[PDB]
Order: C-alpha cells, then sequence, then structure tokens
C-alpha cells in the first residue's frame, strides 16, 4: 500500500466522493493524519457512541442507572431493531439498550436512549457541554442517515468527532467505570468488529462503530493499534459517491492497510 495520505486521495479519485479522515493518538490527542478534517460529514450510526457517552454521564450524575429497565411497545419500534424487537414483553435495561445500539446498530434502542437524554437537542447540548461546538444531532435514528447535499443536520467533522471520542474515553469527564464501559461496547461491535479482525494482521487491536447512509455515505469511528493496544483513534467518513457498498468498504479498508503498513509516523 502507499502512504496514508496518498491512499486517501486515491480513494476520492476512485469513488468520486469526499473522504474525511483523522488519525489521532488516543492518550495525547496528537493529530497524525488529517484530511478534510474540518469539513462536515453525516455521522450516521456513528452517533450511537456519543449518545451512550451522554447516557453514561447521566449515570455518573446519579440521574440514570444502567440497570434501569425500560418497557416499550411495538408502536415504538423503527426500522432495524434486531435486539429490541425481541423484548416487547420483558423490556431492556438502559445498559442493554446501549449495547444493542452500539454493538448491533439497533435503531429502536438508539431512539429510546435518545429520548432519555432530551432528544436530538439534548444530545447536541451534551456535545456543547463537553466542548464540541460542531457536531449536531437533529433527527432520530432512522431519518438522520439521509445525507442530503448541503444539509448540515446530523453532521460532524473528522476533527470534532475524534476529539469528542477522546474526551469521552479518556478525559475523566466520565467516571473510570463509565470510560471502561464505553470502550467495551466499542470492542464488542458485532456488525464490523469480527469482519475487521478477520482481515487485520495478528497483533492489531480494533474497537469500532460504523455507519451508512444515502448518496454513498459511510463511516467508521475506531480505535486501532499494534501490540494489542488501542493506540490511535481513526475516524473516516465518506460522502457523495455513487459507489457500491462493497467498494466503499474496500476503500476504507485500503486506507486502513496504508496505516498498518506505515504506522510509525
Ligand atoms: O507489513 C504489515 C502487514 O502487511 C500485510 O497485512 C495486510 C492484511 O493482510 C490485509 O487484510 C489488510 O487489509 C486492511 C484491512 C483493514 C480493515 C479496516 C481498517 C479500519 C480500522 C480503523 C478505522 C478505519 C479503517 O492490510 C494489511 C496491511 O497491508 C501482511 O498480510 C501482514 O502479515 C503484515 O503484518
Amino acid at each position: 500500500s502507499p502512504q496514508p495520505l496518498e491512499q486517501i486521495k486515491l480513494s476520492e479519485s476512485q469513488l468520486s466522493g469526499r473522504v474525511g479522515m483523522i488519525e489521532m493518538d488516543l492518550a495525547s490527542g496528537r493529530t497524525l493524519t488529517a484530511w478534510r478534517a474540518d469539513e462536515r460529514f453525516p455521522m450516521m450510526s456513528t452517533f450511537k457512541v456519543v449518545l451512550c457517552g451522554a447516557v453514561l454521564a447521566r449515570v455518573d450524575a446519579g440521574d440514570e442507572q444502567l440497570e434501569r429497565k425500560i418497557h416499550y411497545r411495538q408502536q415504538d419500534l423503527v426500522d432495524y431493531s434486531p435486539v429490541s424487537e425481541k423484548h416487547l414483553a420483558d423490556g431492556m435495561t438502559v445498559g442493554e439498550l446501549c449495547a444493542a445500539a452500539i454493538t448491533m446498530s439497533d435503531n429502536s434502542a438508539a431512539n429510546l436512549l435518545l429520548a432519555t437524554v432530551g432528544g436530538p437537542a439534548g444530545l447536541t447540548a451534551f456535545l456543547r457541554q463537553i466542548g464540541d461546538n460542531v457536531t449536531r444531532l437533529d433527527r432520530w435514528a432512522t431519518e438522520l442517515n439521509e445525507a442530503l447535499p448541503g444539509d448540515a443536520r446530523d453532521t460532524t467533522t473528522p476533527a470534532s468527532m475524534a476529539a469528542t471520542l477522546r474526551k469521552l474515553l479518556t478525559s475523566q469527564r466520565l467516571s473510570a467505570r463509565s470510560q471502561r464501559q464505553l470502550l467495551q461496547w466499542m470492542v464488542d461491535d458485532r456488525v464490523a468488529g469480527p469482519l475487521i479482525r478477520s482481515v487485520l494482521p495478528a497483533g492489531w487491536f480494533i474497537a469500532d462503530k460504523t455507519g451508512a447512509g444515502e448518496r454513498g455515505a459511510r463511516g467508521i469511528v475506531a480505535l486501532l493499534g499494534p501490540n494489542n493496544k488501542a493506540e490511535r483513534i481513526v475516524v473516516i467518513y465518506l460522502r457523495d459517491t455513487p459507489a457500491s457498498m462493497a467498494e466503499r468498504n474496500q476503500q476504507i479498508a485500503g486506507i486502513g492497510a496504508a496505516l498498518i503498513e506505515h504506522w510509525q509516523r
């Protein structure tokens, strides 16, 4: 593979889309690669990580419990509810809802949690509280992936999302237990985690959340590093490409290959 920045450029040429990317040291915040890092991209389902950061903040404050059982109804369900559709009779805990949202991309779970933090406006207020003045959520889980040209709703930037993830995971805004929980949810992603491990060389750590939307939108927030360590945050978003899902996945993977082959920078 070529150098990361050359590979990112090649991905734009091949996809005819915009790529946004940051590579950042998790422990320090050192930015290593940046590309379109202040441009806006739809978050898609990557928002579910920040959502559960907001939930954990409420837990830390004594305003929520991960144990608390929420008993919802079939009319509450939205498209793609692989876990939540199974628990109409018995409900799910707040922690189970976060696990379903992050590890399975369960949309009803996400919406149930989103209302607990005050909806899109409440999650946006939480982002402002932690010093992210850019990321914004405007819609609910099944409408926020529309990725209309020119539409600022439901967007982040690579730089903002990376900084926000670092804040949630490491800055002691969340309690130690909550930081550990958020990280474990990402480690446990079932949608892409096992597939990524299947193509990573031995020794490379992965934790992640992916997203997909219209007009080719695709993204991943991840922790990656050699020696089985979460050394770096990597955030990659794609927008405005007509390419197949397979090709969008392959281009993201190719950026990953470039980082892996050329890690010491
Ligand atoms: O010299 C480094 C390595 O180079 C190759 O590894 C290949 C690997 O066989 C392939 O499957 C992967 O594809 C990349 C798959 C990446 C998956 C997604 C990455 C994510 C992670 C972070 C968020 C953005 C994207 O490339 C690497 C690097 O060339 C060799 O196979 C391996 O034995 C050697 O250790």
